[PDB]
């Protein structure tokens, strides 16, 4: 239908502006801390401290595939980097400070998103 396909366009419009934000977020992270999932050979033990790991990487995927429908669902991923972390490591640690100040500047650009992806509708 003429319908589906109109949904459609809007989807890839959001895709298109989730990828604009997810660049922004990752820039926020220039050490890299939080570009690929904990491996689970270096980290063994990780899957019994952490029960949804998040990437950026893996959110990436998510995010080509059209599989964020809004933007509530992308950052409930982006909230699952920063929450494992802090919740892994310790305070006195590069990741947990590194997760503090992704959160930080994060939420600017989180906040500007919002007003676009209801602003456009």
């Amino acid at each position: 239908s003429m319908e589906q396909v109109a949904m459609e366009l809007r989807l890839t419009e959001l895709t298109r502006l989730l990828r604009s934000v997810l660049d922004q977020l990752q820039d926020k992270d220039p050490a890299r801390i939080f570009a690929q999932p904990v491996s689970l050979k270096e980290v063994p033990d990780y899957l019994d401290h952490i029960k949804h790991p998040m990437d950026f990487a893996t959110m990436r995927k998510r995010l080509e595939a059209q599989g964020y429908k809004n933007l509530h669902e992308f950052e409930e991923d982006f909230d699952l980097i920063i929450d494992n972390c802090m919740k892994y490591n310790a305070r006195d640690t590069v990741f947990y400070r590194a997760a503090v100040r992704l959160r930080d500047q994060g939420g600017v650009v989180l906040r500007q998103a919002r007003r676009e992806v209801d602003s456009i509708g």
